[PDB]
This record gives C-alpha cells, sequence and structure tokens, in this order.
C-alpha cells in the first residue's frame, strides 16, 4: 500500500548531541510540502543505535504529531534480540505509527529459520504492518529470497526493504513474490532499476536532501516511464554516490548542515564527515542545485 | 598480562530462556578446575544481544562471586553506543571485573576516527584495563591494525582480541605494537600458530568443551614449543570447525547439552542446532574424546 518515496529521515542534533527537536519539526513539514510520500522514524538513518529508549518514542511521537496524518509514517523497530523487537515494535503501534520497519538481526547472525521464527514472533506478538529489511553488509546475515518468501505469507509482513543493490535478485524476487508482499529499494543508485521491475518505492537517503526530484522519481519509475526516471535520475544521480562517502548517516547530516537545515550533531561511534569530503560534498550539491 | 585459554563462556539457559544459575556456578567451577586461565563473561559466545541489563550485570556478578578470584574475570561490555558502552564498562568495573572486552561497534559503521574516539572516550571516562575486540565478518567493520596501533596509546587500553583469523595480519600487529599491548586469538583454527607467533592468549569457543585441552595448547605454543602446539592442537582440531556449523554460540551451547552439562536454552534470533547437524557434532565429540 504505501508507495512513492519514503525518506529515511535523519535525527536533527544539537552541538552536544541532543535531539534538536525545532529542527526535526522543519524537517518533516518541508518533506510534507516537497512531495515525500512517507517518512521512516529512527531508522539507520535516523540514529537509532544511539538513541536511548525514550528519545526513540519520542522522535516518533514528534514526527507523527507534526506530520499529522498527511502522510503514512514507519517506525523503525528492529533490533538484534526478538524480546526487544517486540517491544519497540508494540511502542510504535501504541504511539500510532502506520507500520514498522524492522532490520534483520545484526552482529549475533541467526540462521535462516532463525530470521523466519523472529519475524514470525514479532508479527504474531503485533498487529500492525511490518516492512523486512535486508542490508547484509551492515548486519553480517543476509535474509534470502527463499526466505523472504516464506515470510510474505505471513499475516502482517507486507514488505521488505531490498537494500543489496543486486537489481537481478530484486527483481527474482519481485517476480516471485508475484504481489504477495511490497519490495522497496534501500539503494539509491539502483532504486530507479528496481521499481521500473515493480518496485513500490524507494526507502532513500538522498530523498533527504533532495525530496521534491526523488518524489518525482519515484513517480514515473512506479508508471513504468523508463525513460523519464532515467532521465529524472540522472539529475540527482551524483548524490546517490557521494551520500555514501562515509557510512550514511555521516554525509547525508552534513549536507543538511550545509543547507542550513540542522547543526553538526551526530553520536559517538559516528563522527561529523571528515573535512577531506567536505568541499566535494558541497560541490555536488551546487552542482545539482540544492544550495 | 592476562595470558593462556580464555573461555568466551556459554550463558546457560532453561528451556524457556531464563538463565541457568545453577548449570553455570558448576560451569566456571568445571573450567577452574581443568585448567582455564580466565573467563569472559557476557560476550558473544554469551548472547549479550539477548539478555537484558540486569541479566547482564547478574552473569558477570555470579561468574566472579563463584571464581573467588581464583582466575582473572573479563566482562563483555562492548556496544554500539559510546555512551551505553561506558555505562557497562562502568558496571563491570563497579562489579570487581578484572578487564572488559569491548567489540567494536556493529552495525552502524563508524569510521576508523570514529573508532578510535569510541575506545578513547570509554578508556578515559572507566579506569579499567580494555580489550578491543575485532570481527568484521559479524560487524560490518574492520578495526585495522593501524588503528589498533594507535590505540594501545592510550592508558587503559592493554589488548586486542583479533577474530580475523589471518595470521599474517594477526603477525603483522603483534610485530608493529612491540609489547605496547597485548593479542588474543579471537580464532581457534588458527590461535595456535598466533600463539605461537606472539599472543598472549586466546579467547576461545572451543575451550567451552575441551577447556583441559585448551589450556595446554594455550600453554605449550606461549612456551613457543611448535612441535607441542601442532600435535596437542591436531587432536581438537575438527572440533574448531565443526563448532561454526551453524552460528556461534549455536553448536557450542548444543555439544555442552550433548555432554548433559547445559539444557537446550537459546535465545531468539538464535535457535536450537538444526536437527541435521547433531548426529555430525555428536560423532565429533565422541572422535575427540570428550563424550
Amino acid at each position: 500500500t504505501i508507495q512513492g518515496s519514503i525518506v529515511a529521515i535523519v535525527t536533527p542534533m544539537l552541538k552536544d548531541g541532543g535531539v534538536d527537536w525545532k529542527s526535526l519539526e522543519k524537517l518533516v513539514e518541508w518533506h510534507i510540502e516537497q512531495g515525500t510520500n512517507s517518512i521512516v522514524a529512527v531508522g539507520t538513518t535516523g540514529e537509532a543505535s544511539t538513541l536511548s529508549m525514550e528519545e526513540h518514542t519520542q522522535v516518533i511521537k514528534e514526527i507523527i504529531r507534526v506530520a499529522n496524518k498527511r502522510i503514512p509514517i514507519i517506525a523503525g523497530t528492529g533490533a538484534n534480540s526478538t524480546r526487544e523487537a517486540i517491544e519497540l515494535t508494540k511502542a510504535a503501534k501504541d504511539l500510532g505509527a502506520d507500520a514498522a520497519l524492522l532490520v534483520t538481526p545484526y552482529y549475533n547472525k541467526p540462521t535462516q529459520e532463525g530470521l523466519y521464527q523472529h519475524y514470525k514472533a514479532i508479527a504474531e506478538a503485533v498487529e500492525l504492518p511490518l516492512i523486512l529489511y535486508n542490508v547484509p553488509g551492515r548486519t553480517g546475515v543476509d535474509l534470502s529470497n527463499d526466505t523472504a518468501v516464506r515470510l510474505a505469507e505471513i499475516p502482517n509482513i507486507v514488505g521488505i526493504k531490498d537494500a543489496t543493490g543486486d537489481v537481478p535478485r530484486g527483481k527474482a524476487l519481485i517476480d516471485a513474490l508475484n504481489g504477495k508482499m511490497a519490495v522497496y529499494s534501500g539503494d539509491d543508485e539502483t532504486a530507479w532499476e528496481l521499481m521500473l521491475l515493480g518496485a513500490d518505492g524507494n526507502i532513500s537517503v538522498t530523498a533527504n536532501i533532495a525530496p521534491k526530484a526523488m518524489s518525482e522519481v519515484c513517480a514515473v519509475a512506479i508508471a513504468k516511464d523508463e525513460q523519464q526516471a532515467k532521465t529524472l535520475n540522472n539529475k540527482i544521480a551524483n548524490l546517490h554516490n557521494i551520500l555514501f562517502c562515509e557510512s550514511n548517516p555521516i554525509p547525508v547530516k552534513w549536507a543538511l548542515h550545509e543547507m542550513g537545515l540542522i547543526d553538526t550533531g551526530i553520536r559517538l561511534p559516528l563522527t561529523p564527515l571528515a573535512e577531506q569530503y567536505r568541499e566535494p560534498l558541497r560541490n555536488a550539491l551546487k552542482d545539482a542545485g540544492i544550495i
């Protein structure tokens, strides 16, 4: 059901790392005004790892309050402990989130059956639309297409964020699912392709700085207009690359800082974008017409 | 300083998943009488990921209690949040742990400088010996030898658990450090080699089921007796492979259950060793003289 450009919103912070509430509010309003179709609160780009339990909740509550039902809000509720994921997901349901996004448990490397049981348990514990999220390079585990297809059979699992950036594999997943659940790109570089091939949207990092342009890219790609999709994506294509010169969200938070939208706060172990990457980033933003 | 066979103890659990305190006490006593030189409490193998804050504290407390100062106790206190790592490490210090083991932040992929700032902040916040731990395959990040050498200059950072299983790389690290801090193997398959090349010990998984044998392997390897280390390691070499047929600690917990030392409890997302691997594992244990 949720389709289009789905921004993986950063969590603005003060210089001392405290959550920058006013700046977050402005961002949410700007996204809605700019055409962003949905927001993922407190996901990887939002530094879920370094926010406390209370902050995780405050941020979700704030984004929901400011969005005021204008666009669906997806809450990042993944954890590498099934017990904890259930807790976070329930909190999200209770706060009024429209769906929850759950990255596969990271670092502890569960088996494929373990991943199946992990998500099955959460789906059965919380009546809320759940989106799976696979990003092996970060987690140490790869949720296979086969496992994803099995999970698509479970009530409440309505989709998967495929951040592999492996298009053939993504197309294979889409074809095997045959509409059973949605597929979202989790790789800005190839998102336009995956959507042309059947993905329902892009849970984007780039949409953080070019929400209007990415909104348009998703729209025409979903419409299966290959020429337009390719033409519009080319305009923001270098951005998809430069926003990962250092681990996301380091570059994207700096980009927004250069845009005058947020301050420099970011929590250890993450660090402000290294100096050698700032000019190139500023150039890229000027080139794409952002600043 | 802490040298020899250092077991990354499992956290015994009842069938419902609750911590099996009685089995834990027996295990600790068994390790002390069998020759184990030190215990890492609530590390990876001890399912740190699925234990709550309180259970974490209690497991460390119980292990410290039963050991009764007979062998040093290392507390696993890693987290992908610097603030959390500090709180966990301070807690371990207060409980009387001898040192703390901290895996590199996983999932959020900090930069090398971020890894440096992460550990420095912890070292400056807590007066306790700290042991770094690198295991890229699980974390999504690789703490380079260069970064490790820099960190060795920080007061209170006294060692690194190298789980790369890359012997030439480990040797390069040992030589560059020239004693500034200790290097421990984090790969049972190659541990004997790394210790012959200068590592201070092996923070092992295999030691969970063959504590006496591993204590001997470490002793002779530390003594630089190459033939004895090869001969003794050869007898348990197959165990080093089989204990990873599925993600650790899944196999080693089943191994201990077959040995009648612990029950089947293990927390989702982890699952009991898949049925098809149980006979093969039993045979490996029989071949090695363990059961």
